[PDB]
């Protein structure tokens, strides 16, 4: 390996071998189906709301979120990069596929396949990931680097459908050689939303835009039609020429075939045709190839630039609403803007590569961090744009001022926005792109007075209820199979009207929004009151024995869907403290007296009935009347640890919050697998699992990193890194189980999980509050 030396890839980057087999993989731990990709990932490339491409570790473009909130896992095989050496004075060279693999079927059989073992890794550190190509048979040796331009603070770049493949070739040897570098992808229009004749129509062309001392070559790969519909739109792919180097090309490809009308001339000298030909076909699937080819002398390196565009500007959703994509913004809604959008790539690669490295620097610099820190706190974030993203600018038909935004849950549970999850794991958005983190919570706001009378199934009861209450915060503003942002509460497990902690929680995240961005917003302050007012009275009228504090109602009326509280439970109505003291802080900004004096006081009877309740002298009950009250909850003081975030000061007595957080790192940390896999929920006070639920023996992603940073925050520093390190170590560890660019929210002592690509994990973000 010495292209490492040439290029410059963290350290805290995650790696693994360029065809690595994964021993120890978990699996799920439901009954019912739920998705299992395997663990053969990677960082997924494009930007919010434009449709995620994931390229795994061997080489294949094979996770596909084009369809907006839809996860398909499936390998195009023409989607490839290939390299093609000869050492001069050799009769043949040698042509290769970078692919850790070979087709299921007989397509593109003529193409060397199996990029061989323990020749080459991978590296991530998101947005960021490379390979390197260190193999006997290759004397010049490779390394790629490939990202999309995800930037904080940055609402445009941020959206585009691109990513840009930057090469860099070195010659260690002491011989010139030939080296050609081949991008082949297929024509995907129709690989979704087209429901007879896949590929008809489909035809490539090429473009050659020729501005003095910036030639670019690309491919458009496109559709006859110009219908404006989900499924049509373009694909391209080009390279940049630079000094030393010669572009070749090929227009058309048949990927249903052999191949060999490709490889026979790249397998041959590493130079293509050039043959133009834009006749659209019928049955056959066709793709486009974009070649380099450069000598490289001894001592020589030499980088080249690729990239790869979509431009699909409609999402539809199940429900049948159409929208475009927030990139349209800045390219147009036609869907004929792919190579408009390549070329900016190409242009402005290195701009964009400084722009992140700026981002990450104050993190990657600071000494005093861990390096398995880094790699988890940059990686977690591929779920921003991997989490089903839809970010809209206008529906398809109808201007408004804001674009409506929206983040999964998951895939298994497919909602938008999950309120009480995104508690935990809208960290990132506030931090770094709270523009977006407001226009959701505004989302919200809009919501609270929303009545919808029609009834729906309970799912855990069958029991019928009323689908939206006035006054209640929705679980959710809808799933993709319906209508996002139109019809909430697409969650029917269980009856999120009668939730104790959606309408705290809203509160909280709303006051969290104000405190995160400087204090200044006023504005934001303004426009929630009244709905932050009316969140807090409705779940005061929830008390039922007149202590101060809403009633859990011994069914799961919470974000642990399946875990039963009753009476006053620590979780509950932890949250609801925090958020009369932050609805206090409000109206105290505000200049609302009688909003101030009320809230006060719910707070002060509600405070000292908590204490009295919960406190046992060691810790807080999980709550007051169920069978295993006495039980720790790993989030037991969830209100205080945003308290703390918010600035809010001691909701309980510091020395309490203390005992009590070493009591959970004690039991639910170093009795659970000797603290090497996160904060279990649930722990008898013997030092057993509670077994009352499934979810008291999970193991919460989102929930320990929480944790972590709530003991952080507290000066438990040790044992904040320890209980973080386990969830880390599962993640992403040669000892773990194998959930890279998958975090689950949970997993139970066997390592294995329940609903991997989860939102809630992104919460590790609070422990850079
Ligand atoms: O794993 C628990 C989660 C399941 N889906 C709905 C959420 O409200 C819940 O916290
Ligand atoms: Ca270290
Ligand atoms: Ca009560």
């Amino acid at each position: 390996d010495k292209i490492s030396h040439k290029i410059d890839i963290p350290d805290s980057a995650w790696t693994i071998g360029i065809g690595e087999k994964f021993k120890n993989a978990g699996h799920p731990n439901v009954k019912y189906p739920m998705i299992d990709d395997s663990y053969v990932q990677g960082a997924p490339l494009g930007g919010f709301g434009a449709g995620t491409i994931g390229r795994t570790y061997n080489g294949g473009f094979s996770r596909w979120h084009l369809e907006i909130g839809k996860n398909k896992y499936t390998t195009v095989y023409a989607n490839q990069f290939s390299v093609f050496q000869k050492v001069e004075g050799n009769k043949d060279g040698v042509a290769q596929v970078l692919y850790a693999g070979e087709p299921e079927n007989g397509y593109l059989s003529s193409w060397k396949w199996d990029y061989p073992k323990e020749s080459g890794m991978y590296y991530a550190l998101y947005p960021n990931s490379w390979y390197t190509y260190t193999n006997k048979d290759l004397p010049v040796q490779l390394a790629v680097k490939q990202f999309s331009p995800i930037i904080p603070y940055n609402y445009k770049e941020t959206s585009y459908p691109v990513a840009v493949f930057k090469w860099t070739a070195y010659n260690p040897t002491n011989k010139n050689v030939d080296v050609s570098i081949m991008f082949t992808w297929q024509n995907m229009i129709g690989f979704f939303g087209k429901q007879v004749n896949v590929n008809s129509g489909n035809f490539n062309k090429i473009i050659k835009d020729k501005s003095k001392d910036s030639e670019i070559v690309a491919a458009v790969m496109g559709n006859i039609s110009n219908d404006n519909e989900e499924w049509n739109g373009e694909y391209s792919i080009g390279v940049k020429k630079v000094p030393g180097v010669d572009i070749s090309y090929k227009a058309k490809f048949v990927t249903t075939g052999d191949g060999s009308d490709l490889w026979h001339e790249f397998s041959k000298n590493g130079i293509l045709d050039n043959k133009d030909d834009e006749t659209p076909t019928k049955q056959d699937g066709i793709g486009s190839a974009i070649a380099v080819n450069f000598k490289l002398q001894p001592g020589q390196t030499i980088e080249v630039p690729f990239a790869l565009s979509w431009d699909l500007p409609i999402m539809k959703f199940g429900g049948g609403d159409k929208w475009y994509k927030m990139y349209t913004k800045y390219f147009g809604k036609n869907g004929k803007n792919s190579f408009a959008i390549l070329k900016e790539a190409l242009n402005n690669y290195q701009k964009w590569e400084k722009m992140i490295d700026d981002w990450q620097k104050p993190i990657l610099s600071n000494k005093s961090k861990p390096d398995w820190y880094k790699t988890a706190l940059f990686n977690e974030l591929y779920y921003l744009a991997d989490g089903g993203t839809a970010w809209e600018n206008g529906k398809v038909g109808e201007k408004r001022t804001n674009n409506m935004f929206g983040l999964l849950e998951c895939f298994d549970y497919n909602y938008y926005e999950t309120l009480d999850v995104r508690f935990y794991g809208s960290f990132p958005l506030v931090m770094l792109w709270p523009d977006i983190e407001k226009q959701v919570m505004r989302q919200f706001a809009d919501t609270i007075n929303v009545q919808d009378s029609s009834e729906f199934k309970v799912g855990s009861n069958g029991a019928m209820a009323v689908k939206k209450v006035q006054g209640m915060i929705p679980h959710d503003l809808g799933s993709s199979y319906a209508l996002p942002w139109i019809k909430i509460n697409a969650y029917d497990w269980q009856n999120p009207n009668i939730w104790k902690d959606l309408n705290s929680k809203y509160v909280l995240l709303v006051y969290r929004d104000y405190v995160l961005t400087g204090k200044t917003d006023k504005e934001f302050l303004k426009y929630t009151w009244k709905s932050v007012k009316t969140a807090l009275d409705k779940l005061k009228e929830m008390d039922k024995d007149n202590d101060g504090i809403p009633d859990n109602e011994g069914i799961p009326d919470q974000t642990y869907d399946t875990w039963s509280m009753k009476g006053t439970s620590a979780y509950c109505g932890s949250l609801w403290l925090a958020a009369l003291k932050a609805a206090q802080e409000i109206g105290k900004v505000l200049k609302d007296n009688e909003a101030y004096i009320k809230y006060n006081e719910w707070y002060k009877i509600a405070q000292q009935n908590f204490e009295k309740e919960l406190w046992n002298g060691e810790y807080y009950n999980f709550d007051t009347e169920s069978d295993h009250k006495d039980s720790i909850m790993a989030d037991q003081l969830a209100g205080q640890w945003y308290a703390d975030i918010l600035r809010l000061g001691d909701i309980l007595p510091k020395d309490h919050v203390q005992k009590a957080l070493k009591k959970i790192y004690e039991f639910n940390v170093m009795k659970f697998e000797n603290g090497k896999m996160g904060a279990v929920n649930g722990m008898r006070p013997d030092g057993i699992v509670d077994e009352s639920d499934i979810q008291a023996q999970e193991v919460w992603t989102g929930v320990t990193y929480a944790l972590a940073s709530f003991m952080k925050y507290r000066g438990m520093t040790e044992e904040a890194y320890n209980t973080a390190y386990g969830v880390y170590k599962m993640t992403y560890d040669k000892s773990g189980k194998g959930y890279w660019f998958r975090t689950p929210e949970a997993w139970t002592k066997d390592g294995n999980y329940r609903a991997s690509m989860y939102m809630r994990p992104l919460s590790i973000w609070s422990m850079e509050v």
